[PDB]
């Protein structure tokens, strides 16, 4: 496909109005913007990239665009793209365009492939990821073309419709796996084709992170990876204030009950349940947390919160949020046994978090749309029912706009700016010897730098050094002014 | 007209799935139904409200209804409305219904008109007027008020009042467009009959009155002896002011930013202008996900309030340059003028939570020389100035932002309202009898009781899980109450 | 006694120090000295106060000196006199003092009684009362009227009363260590003269009450017809009962929990009885400093208060066993019972912050049958039962802990508090001529006007550097008020 | 030999307090009841320079019961808590040089008395401790300096002429701290001047407790002086993220309130640093009303204010009208006399980093013509003879949180403290692979995350925490062990 394939076209101008207001916010990607338009560092390389099609994305985008680079786009949720930012971007003719609010898990696949696809057949030069989906398909691609030569046949595993243990595979994997066996009969080496132009992947959040590691400790990562997440200005910023925000509109949206004096269960309290905490506590939830972890247990005591078991709390508590980024956290066995119209919401990356599948496959189980992407389900035997919000997917982004632009911005300054390494590394990359790559991190001189183009958002004055305080606690004046293992 | 006014009967489905799960937590509204439904304490008496038609909203008029009442409803705001609320309402005969979001001023008149008609039950032919009216912003009793006045200037000259024929005030100031439209139809009904509103004294026998700013309005009236009906103050129960004001506002305030204004509120220093019981609330919310609030104020006490809660209490001027969103939360007028609007920086959102438009100079915004407006979304504009080429953004166009861009106060909290407005809808009924027009002349303002204060908190218990303490008989003697209360002194401040 | 009994006098240099720099967060007291020193409103009166002597109270004593009162004061409980604040006072012969940390039950009273105890200026051989009172817990009142009562007692039979020679109450239960040292105090008293009591009377103008529990026994003798002087409600002002007993305590709470509890409170779960103006300061503090607070209260409206707030309430029996420190804030009775502290847990932490010692039954756990006891430290104690081994610490033995094992409020707070009992003192002495004992006649308690409520509050504008914004004419004319206040209603809470 | 200390009668009250305060101090309980039989640290010489608090007894107790000989001394001459000191005296667990409020002289008298051990071969001779418990730096400063002056003795076979001047290399007077250092290390010199050189031949290492110190540690590694083992005890996450942050919030409220008499809700209140001491700090202003400014050097650190509600500015632009300083940074001259000039009439001063040099107190006291009097025990008033203005320094710029209260409660100091403990049993475990006849250059090393995560889970209990178990599936999910550790070394928590 040469053209885009987006909802509506008429809504451009609504979303390059909001575009300019996120800007104001946005300073880092317009201090890039002003900064590189020139020079520009990204000339000739071709970027795909798997990430929320949002208003904050589109400026993501357009900045990668000013800094000379072609672009291709698909969201990394079927329920997170703003079809007016995605408008915006293809009226303007700043990337190709594969991404509309509620998709199909099928269409999903479908517009991820398509981003994937370059024309003179090629790949990209670089991905922005989010997820990891972009990542996989790739990965998985060259999988299923060594195991198709090995045999000279579609591989058996592509055709199933069940797991190596019986189970109905997910809907992503089947859906993957019809998108790869149909690229297998037009071309059995397209995605070991695209490994030779490849210079490497920015993987955006924690649960992409994680697959990436798994890769790189097998020593079956294709490509160089830089750990986009782990950031200070993305980790201790996006993760958890961007939530704080993020997580109440989506409830707000979503459940129209009001959340003063309610139990409120946050399952896991990591970078992203301390803000959802924060938020919930900020208008008047009484916060009960679960986790694994024992020191992060006991950062929810000093925060005053309880901390249970969640099978100890599942009758009484009168919402869930699942922000673990672990799976089979609320079972179905969990969800019978809660109250009356319990609200459930998911803010970990997918939906493995909360058994969905289990749910709406229950022996005559009732089901109805209470609005756009909430859905009330009713148990026959006890006759009572549960609210669940956009299927078990991101609510901040399913039943709200995710978080806020000056938050993303920080988080996407990092992405140019991993972009930008990977580019000018291109040479380094030789797949002649060398076809097994790592995950490195950005600097903290950059971390640093990332914050600094912020401060004059909010009125920020920093204090300077002397010459003699700079000795005394041993660093630089301009810094960096911290350790590597310092945790902010 | 016998048959409402709506936007969508089809939305009917989704108002009903809704109203079923607001239930859930609006227990005081269920527990009166429960109650009463078979004895039915309001039969045969005609309601007219004029209250935002909500979800929560519909839950009250379902009460009402199954209490025994005849019910008409219009919303008291524009931009306040939901399609699916007013569509399920219509679907199941509960009310007639004039509302619909987005109305014009024109047709915001029109509709209240409408609720305020209804058919001689004896003379299905003739016109008459309600026996109880809900009021919310207290523009339902402005328009019996200003009716009655104008019929009396009809008579007196034989001629059309020339006050309602000018598009002009007392000063050579334009009127208000409320005051236009409002005139227009108080004109076309003296041409009509110009005995309809002294005729609807008859039967008037109560009006129940929801918030601050209508509160004010009655007792001014109250003052100047012009009261021409009983009323009870329901915003000054404890169960509605201490909870609806503050607390609503604390989640209601946040949903509306958040879907009007697409910025982080985190580090952003926000000016909430007026600290009253609104303001509180709006103020926790804010500093709740990260605002630094800068509190603008005229009572000393209140002040002082905001300081010991960690904020800055500044006047508007020393801050308008530097803030990044203003809230309005004073209940009075032009609070943010025109020449504060032109020193702000670029991009400023502004809006309002107090219940009328007056707070900001929006006209004086919308009519200035050569200036922008652009549509940023569905009631939200982007307005900017010729001559610094500076833009502020207004949410929908200066009016109740919880209601205008999100869907207001959540149904716990509403129904705590709620419960308070059937129980005074209650009283007044129960009084009728009392309302002698041949000799009485003079109306006051009353309140509910501490009793019935206490019993609407009770019914709300068990949402939350709140288990009560119960005194002793030493420990009720030792303190001075009964077991069963009242458990203050009625000037107590909770 | 003409002259001071205190703790040690050199302590006064330290005294003065802290009077000094007490005295920038004063503003109101520094005002009142500063506009009334020369004029003297209360020349020639004769003031005694039963009120903690700290070092904001001395600037109280200073302030009252200053417009030409003569004074002596007493503490109003055993354990809350800072040594160095009484030292300052006889130090510059502003008043003579009767008043030292630790205190035995016995010299409490016999305190109270020589500051109610004046030298006739006509003649120096004889006795005779104060003119005014500034009562904060209404022991001074207290004396007044049991001592009146015993004179009537003993004139109708000739001899002392059987009720103050037994060591037992109506029922065989003994009598409160409070009431049998007061009783030994009113006997001797009687010895001496028997129309001392009464003789008091011709003189007493009336009596400013401070705290809530105060109010509630003048309240009683007010309904009863027992109230023998005008007396003023101080407690509830706004700009006390919304200050003192609330921001006050939040900070006061955490200083004493500070000394007094070795332990960390953050994660704890620490039951907060009572969600009044107090409870709901003390749960801020608490919550402010990482604890997890579980409330208990008998009100449904204040139960859904902590509610919104985020609080769990529960009843105490389902609690007990699990919590780790218990607050008691009622002004109520046996809330913490022998039963419920031998269910508590290893070492679990128990303090009251309401006035009196009755909030929990101390006498029951120091009299409970093989106790053993032991002084962790300076006004703490650990029980421990025989039978379960289990032990309980006690906060200086069960009375107010923020100002037992802390210094109370800090200067600002109080300020508020006292610059109301001045202006309470000077409406109760300009008013002298009014009383008039020749005929029937009842007195009554009332509240200081919303005026000065006001005025209060501006005095301390200033201190936080809050900027006041000031009404237009149109602005003051829509919402019905003068741009000089005051800018609420009556019934108004805050 | 024998201890020296205020007053033994407090002892009795130094006895329940410890035993109140073991109630949430789960962490040093469970060391004592797994290891008092088989005594891993039997035979050890163990020197503390640590705040001596009820909490401090514990960790005393905790390496005694283990089977260590101790000798113990405070590391700030106002943080001692004499009743603390009774209790170990009185119980033969310790000999302590420790008193509340010493003097600078004797601070450093205190501290050599700790160092110094009698040979147990022959009782005649000295030597020093295997190991040693520091916070702050100064045991491991006073050993370093002693080498150094012992090498300069010989070199030039003469008292350095270092040690004898009371000015440094640009002739400003040196601090206090250094003349009294000084003065002890030249009576050792005179005494054996083998002393310390001595003493290396049995150190094992150190555990250092504070940034500052570590601070201190980390310049000696890279510059290839420093001359044993050591263990930072500070960045365990069980330290760092607790102690620092969540010890303060309650710490410095209770400091403030002793020593600062006016009500914090509403006042400015500027919180100079905003890093793991500062982020505490701002939490526990909020909580009761005081609306903080913060002063801040790093931009992250910066935004991590903003974000959390606080305006961050420059001192120069707020230092007139705030109401009251909190230095928490661990740097210098962070509050100067030019700057306490320009604050307003009774604006409150005070330090919560390690030492006194964040606020200008020598310039302060030696200020021409000002003059100074004690408000109370440790907080003075500071008047300057041109405005007549003043200003309250709360215990002469010392650490407020230990120097006007009592330091951090048990709860967070049994995790700071069970860190410390399984550092002492890490360096006396690997004893025989110092070895110093093939001089090797010694480094700064931290505890693993397996022993950070058992640290907390040891006071899970305290606060009734119910800890969740991973499922097989789960486990293999996310990639990690049903028993952990759960998270990369990188997390930042
Ligand atoms: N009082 C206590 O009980 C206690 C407890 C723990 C640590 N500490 C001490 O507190 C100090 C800080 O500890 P930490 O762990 O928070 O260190 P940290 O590095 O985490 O934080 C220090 C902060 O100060 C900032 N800073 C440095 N110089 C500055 C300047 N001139 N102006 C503004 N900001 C500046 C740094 O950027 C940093 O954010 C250390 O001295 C440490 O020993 C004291
Ligand atoms: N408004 C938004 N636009 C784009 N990405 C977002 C937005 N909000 C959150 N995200 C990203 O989505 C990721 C989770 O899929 C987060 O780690 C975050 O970086
Ligand atoms: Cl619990
Ligand atoms: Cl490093
Ligand atoms: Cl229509
Ligand atoms: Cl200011
Ligand atoms: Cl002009
Ligand atoms: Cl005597
Ligand atoms: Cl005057
Ligand atoms: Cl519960
Ligand atoms: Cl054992
Ligand atoms: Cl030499
Ligand atoms: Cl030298
Ligand atoms: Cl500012």
């Amino acid at each position: 496909k040469m053209e885009s394939r987006i909802k509506d076209i008429s809504l451009a101008e609504f979303g390059l109005q909001d575009m300019e207001i996120a800007k104001t916010d946005m300073m880092g990607l317009v201090e890039l913007q002003r900064k590189y338009r020139d020079s520009k560092p990204l000339k000739g390389a071709r970027i795909t990239g798997s990430l929320h099609l949002t208003i904050e994305t589109s400026v993501l985008v357009e900045t990668l665009y000013e800094l000379g680079a072609e672009i291709r786009w698909c969201s990394c949720n079927i329920y997170s793209t703003q079809d007016h930012a995605a408008a915006a971007l293809v009226k303007k003719n700043i990337a190709t365009v594969f991404a509309w609010k509620n998709e199909t898990i099928e269409d999903y696949w479908v517009c991820l492939n398509d981003a994937m696809t370059w024309r003179n057949i090629c790949g990209p030069n670089l991905i922005v990821d989010d997820g990891g989906d972009a990542t996989l398909i790739l990965h998985e691609g060259v999988k299923a073309e060594i195991e198709y030569e090995k045999y000279n046949k579609i591989p058996e595993y592509l055709e199933t419709e069940l797991d190596e243990n019986g189970k109905q595979l997910s809907m992503d994997l089947k859906c993957m796996y019809k998108v790869l066996k149909m690229e297998l009969l037009k071309n059995p080496f397209r995605w070991r084709g695209m490994l030779k132009d490849l210079y490497g992947v920015s993987e955006e959040t924690t649960t992409g992170v994680l697959r990436l590691k798994i890769m790189e400790s097998e020593g079956k990562l294709l490509l160089p990876a830089i750990n986009v997440n782990d950031s200070v200005t993305k980790s201790k910023f996006d993760n958890t204030y961007g939530c704080r925000q993020s997580l109440l509109h989506g409830l707000f949206n979503g459940c129209i009950q009001m959340l003063a004096g309610k139990k409120i269960v946050v399952l896991g309290y990591g970078e992203v349940g301390k803000g959802c905490a924060q938020g919930l506590s900020g208008v008047g939830a009484r916060v009960i947390v679960t986790e694994i972890d024992p020191i992060c247990a006991l950062q929810a005591s000093m925060e005053g919160y309880q901390v249970s078991v969640l099978e100890d709390v599942v009758s009484e508590a009168d919402i869930f949020i699942t922000a673990t980024g672990n799976k089979d956290v609320i079972t179905v066995e969990h969800m019978r046994k809660m109250k009356e119209n319990a609200y459930i919401a998911n803010i970990g990356h997918f939906d493995d978090e909360i058994d969905v599948y289990g749910l709406e496959n229950y022996p005559g189980i009732k089901v109805i749309e209470v609005k756009q992407n909430v859905h009330k389900f009713t148990f026959p035997d006890t006759q009572k029912s549960v609210i669940l919000l956009c299927k078990g997917r991101l609510v901040n982004l399913g039943c709200a706009t995710g978080h806020p632009p000056l938050v993303m911005s920080m988080s996407f300054t990092n992405q140019v700016l991993a972009q930008m390494d990977l580019w000018k590394s291109r040479e380094l990359v030789d797949r002649s010897k060398n076809t097994r790559f790592f995950v490195k991190k950005l600097s903290k001189e950059l971390d640093e730098y990332v914050a600094r183009l912020h401060l004059d958002v909010l009125g920020i004055k920093l204090t300077k050094l002397t010459e003699t305080q700079a000795k005394y606690i041993n660093v630089s004046i301009n810094g960096p002014y911290k350790s590597e293992d310092y945790r902010y």
